[PDB]
């Protein structure tokens, strides 16, 4: 299949290279087995599909705006990093030219592409995804978000945000562990070992909590936020008394205490997204 | 019928019940007891022993399953039964301080039982399912003598010699527990507020997030080695990286009206790792500046 990539930095170069070691017959072009061309004049003509890393949302319009007749009957799959507001404006200014616009986010580092293990999440065109799916696993698991272009740009912050909490509590437990006292000074690869067979069980959770969530209606069932709230006070206490401080035993009980004060102790852990929410 | 292996519970709250049930449907003879009568329920109909002493209870299996309320019900149950728990192992699945598991295991070394103390990773119902977790520490011996038995509860991992650990492990394992769903939360707050690109369902964000979580995970196993050799190489996701991506979170959730903390705590933490120059280093680097 034939494909176009605008962009070969870091992660633009590393595209490049999955969509080749895949069989693609790849034109490549860079703002500073590969047909390199030396304008993206000539890189857009040569494929249908035309993928896109650029620094910003700005140089992707720098690029692309003197190309607006040419990308008629094509298919832009832009992975630029950038705000949910740009992937709608671009999504619209495609859509007015006459290209199938997918808004995109790779979900790893440039040394992750090409591997299947690593996600990139796409949103926008449903024939665009559909149309390109087996050339876009070439670069990781590809999965679609929906039709509304800036979803992927809303998704990976929502999803960043996920991991620092993962990462802020790990770390948090590592210290726990590791500091001295009695079950202590474990090291952090054995409580990973533990940790991460103790995620399956977290995964539960969030699948459990979703629901909740959705419907407004949040029952406890046997972890009510009374027993969140005595259980992050035992955290607070053999944190303070083994040295850790990282902030989150006081985030927990003080969102927690608010909506038990508010009369909710007795709902489950997804009743607290009214207490982080407008 | 019942022809496995005999144990003993000690309680007979909805956890030891639990506990009680599950060996039942395993097949092990099944000896139980409770300091107030009429809590039994079914397990007896269901083919286990109710006795009415936990002196009675504890001759009955060379095993003793302990889960009662506190360690000082423990303690004042256990105390009297010294001689009569000689040679015999007990599992104690109460939760508790590593201070008090530590006096426990260190009074059941002094009078000759093989303990083992542990924590429940679920909750009553979850005994007896699939992938959830109970955490031992302590006698290496009994972990290995008693773990066809133990299965019958659920998934036992053995965390080592030191009793009290599984009680730091269960506090550390909670803490990980919250950072993940405070940050899930922030996440489904975020995605289904008004916006371009919002409006999205706490359920459509999770099966998304439910697969991201298999990179998370590699994350952590990336970083533990780091933390182990205090050595964080940053390679392509650095601190630096991370901090000014923490940035735009925070204005997004400042746009859309999600105020959870979360972003505030991490470009605080990892402001000072950058300040004191460990900017190109990994994660893992700010385990010195929460220890
Ligand atoms: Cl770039
Ligand atoms: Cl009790």
């Amino acid at each position: 299949a034939k494909v176009t990539v605008l962009g070969l930095g870091p992660m633009g170069a590393a595209l490049a290279g999955a969509f080749l070691a895949a069989g693609h017959r790849t034109t490549v072009w860079n703002r500073t087995g590969a047909t390199e061309v030396a304008s993206a004049a000539e890189a857009v003509a040569a494929s249908p599909l035309v993928v896109v890393c650029l620094a910003t949302y700005e140089a992707v319009h720098e690029v692309l705006d003197p190309l607006a007749d040419e990308l008629a009957g094509r298919t832009v799959v832009n992975l630029t990093s950038g705000s949910p507001v740009h992937a709608r404006e671009t999504a619209n200014w495609a859509q007015q030219h006459g290209a199938e616009y997918l808004d995109g986010v790779i979900m790893t580092t440039p040394s992750g592409i090409g591997k299947p293990d690593y996600l990139l999440l796409y949103s926008g065109s449903q024939a665009a995804f559909d149309g390109s799916r087996g050339t876009l696993c070439a670069l990781g698991e590809p999965m679609n978000l929906g039709t509304d272009a800036a979803m992927a740009s809303v998704y990976d912050t929502a999803l960043l945000g996920l991991m620092w909490g993962t990462l802020t509590g790990w770390l948090h437990g590592v210290a726990l562990m590791g500091a001295d006292g009695p079950g202590g000074n474990v090291t952090a690869t054995a409580f990973t070992e533990v940790a991460n067979r103790w995620m399956k069980t977290v995964g539960v959770f969030m699948n459990t909590y979703a629901p909740h969530v959705d419907a407004g209606h949040y029952p406890g069932d046997e972890f009510t936020l009374h027993l969140h709230h005595r259980t992050m006070n035992i955290l607070a206490h053999a944190s303070e008394l083994r040295g850790v401080v990282s902030g989150l035993p006081e985030l927990l009980t003080e969102l927690t205490g608010r909506a038990i004060t508010a009369g909710h102790g007795n709902d489950s852990y997804a009743r607290l997204v009214e207490f982080i929410r407008k």
